[PDB]
Parts: C-alpha cells; sequence; structure tokens
C-alpha cells in the first residue's frame, strides 16, 4: 500500500492531536476552568487522574476549549446530577463516550508503537479501519455537543424571559403584589 | 389615648422582629450564604451596610431564613442580572420595595419611641394603620417571594426534563449520536 507507511503516519498525527490537547488542556486549568478536575457524578466517587485526563481530552476539544462553553457544560451535568435517576446517563457521556474514546484511542496507538510489522495485514486493515471510526465517533460526539448546548442555550433563554415577565408584574410597586 | 396604647404594643411587636431577625440574619452571616452582603444590581454600584440590612431583613423573612430559598433568589437575581435591561425592575424589588419597606418601618418605630403622647389623636390613628399597611405588605411580599420561588423551581424542572430527555435519546450509546455528517 503501504499500510504500514499509513498507519506509522496516522499515528503520528493523533500523536500530534495529543501534544496539542495536552498544552490547550494545561492552559485551562491555569485559567482555572477546568472543572473535570474535580467532577465526580456521585457523592462518594473516586476521580483517577488518568481516567480524568481521556475524560477531558474529548469533553474540552468537542468543545474547542472555549471557556463559555465548558461552564455551560457544567451547568448541564450539574443540572442532572441533581436527581440519581440521571446518574447512569451521565456515565455514558463522561465514561462510556468520553473515556471509552480515548482508551480505544490508547490501545491503537500502542499497536502502532508496538510495530506495525508485528501486524498481519488483515490485522494492519482492521487497525487502520477502527482509527478511522473512532475518528468519526468523535465528530458525531461534537456534533451532538453542539446540539446538547443549543438545547441548553434555548431552555436558559426561556428561562430569563419568564422570570423576566414574572418580574415585571408582581415587582412594579407595593401596588401590583400578593393580596391576602 | 387609648390608641397610644395599642401604638405602644404594634411597637414592640415589629421591634421584636427586628431582635429575631437580627440573630437570624447574623447566623446567616458565618454559615456564609448571605449573598446579600456583597450584592451589587450594577457593576460600580456603592454597597451601604445599613441599606443592605434593610434588604437583608425582608429578603432573609420572606425566605423563613431557608439557607436553599435564599440561594435560589440569587441565582433569580444572578440570571437577571445579564441585561441590563433587567436593573430596574431588579431595584424596584431590592431597593423600592424591600428597603421601602424596613425605611417605613424604622420611621414608625421611631414616631413611638419619640413618644406617642407627642402625637395628635389624628396623627396616632394614622400611625396605627399605617404600620398595620406595613405588617400587611411585609406578607404580601412573602407570598410575592414564594410565587416566585415556585416559577424558578418550576423552570428548573423543565429544564432537567428537557435535558435528560435530550441525553438519553443521544448519549444512550456511540449509535445514539448525531450523524457525522
Amino acid at each position: 500500500e503501504t499500510i504500514a507507511s499509513e498507519l506509522k503516519a496516522i499515528g503520528k498525527e493523533l500523536e500530534d492531536q495529543k501534544k496539542e490537547e495536552n498544552i490547550q488542556i494545561a492552559k485551562i486549568a491555569k485559567e482555572k476552568f477546568d472543572f473535570l478536575s474535580t467532577f465526580k457524578v456521585g457523592p462518594y466517587d473516586l476521580i483517577d487522574e488518568d481516567i480524568q485526563m481521556k475524560i477531558k481530552r474529548t469533553l474540552y476539544s468537542s468543545l474547542d476549549y472555549k471557556k463559555e462553553n465548558i461552564e455551560k457544560l457544567k451547568e448541564i451535568l450539574e443540572i442532572l446530577k441533581k436527581n440519581s435517576e440521571h446518574y447512569n446517563i451521565i456515565g455514558r457521556l463522561i465514561y462510556h463516550i468520553s473515556w471509552g474514546i480515548q482508551f480505544q484511542i490508547e490501545q491503537n496507538l500502542e499497536l502502532i508503537q508496538n510495530g506495525v510489522e508485528n501486524l498481519s495485514q488483515e490485522e494492519s486493515k482492521s487497525l487502520l479501519m477502527q482509527i478511522k471510526s473512532n475518528l468519526e465517533i468523535k465528530q458525531r460526539l461534537k456534533k451532538t455537543l453542539n446540539e446538547t448546548l443549543k438545547v441548553y442555550n434555548q431552555n436558559t433563554q426561556d428561562n430569563e424571559k419568564i422570570l423576566a415577565e414574572h418580574f415585571n408584574k408582581y415587582y412594579k410597586d407595593f401596588d401590583t403584589l400578593k393580596p391576602a
């Protein structure tokens, strides 16, 4: 092909990405909006730095490292955390998906670091396609977080409208209050 | 007389509300959920401790000094502060009403501390009825804020429902995600 030349290149591409995000992520904990650093889905959950790293990677990346959107994500997660019934679905986003993706990427990166020559032709073929599926997932996710955010923003907007009109109704003066 | 006897008692009355709230408010001060202590309606607004005291009095009172409802009020005010257009209507609640009420209360308390005997019969009557209107309003406000907390609570609820539903739809798995294109 060479598939082993492709593979090695596709591995340098994502090992660069990793270095870019490593920096971008470093700055966010510098500027102090790295909520994921402390984030636990439940009360007494243990937090592993390496598992969180992976999660930051995908979540901060999809959000384009923007502070406004990372704050907005934090608020969404915080809202859902209130009800133990939402613990599971949050984990699916935070772990199964956000960590899960980085985990697959790391195994892929490893198979390449181990030597593409030590791979059967058909193994090299799966690795390549597998990598590409992971890259595609990242994008699917990015497009879903975009919607997640457009839904949250709308909601926030509606709440503002409602709240403001309630104030400009019962709060014009004393006369506009609650008769007993 | 003897509206004098009435006034005097309606005064030790609201002077009691003051010592109780003074304590209740004091607690909230070290329990560090007293946002009114640092709350400005606008960017570079000056904060007077005495004017804030009055506001805490009515605001924290109407919220039976419940730490949670006080947090909820803080969030409502914070949300509206974002748009400059809402500066006025916030002030009407915070100042004209919340401070305004305590201010009238203090003048009333003073007329009594000054001596009810130094008051005409006409004056004595108006004072009494005026006090009662203040004590009436103090309730209107309490009941209104509660409705306000309901409006906020409802909204919060709706947002939870919407968000969860969205989450369950898209985050169930990799396959539930939106298309890449």
